[PDB]
């Protein structure tokens, strides 16, 4: 599938943290994503979560954050 449900990140597998579930709606959506929420509590921790996220946006793969 070109889509999936992943905490969306950055070019440094770094996860977007988030005090807000709109930040995360917003910065979903914007990057082709459905939707979004903030996750308070995760496999990554705080972080916004994107349902149905295109492949060429990354998202926070195992490793760390660079």
């Amino acid at each position: 599938n070109s889509v999936r449900d992943a905490y969306i990140a950055d070019s440094h597998n770094c996860v977007y943290e988030c005090a807000r579930n709109e930040y995360c709606n917003d910065l979903c959506t914007k990057n082709g994503a459905k939707s979004g929420y903030c996750q308070w509590v995760g496999k990554y921790g705080n972080g916004c979560w994107c349902i149905e996220l295109p492949d060429n946006v990354p998202i926070r793969v195992p490793g760390k954050c660079h």
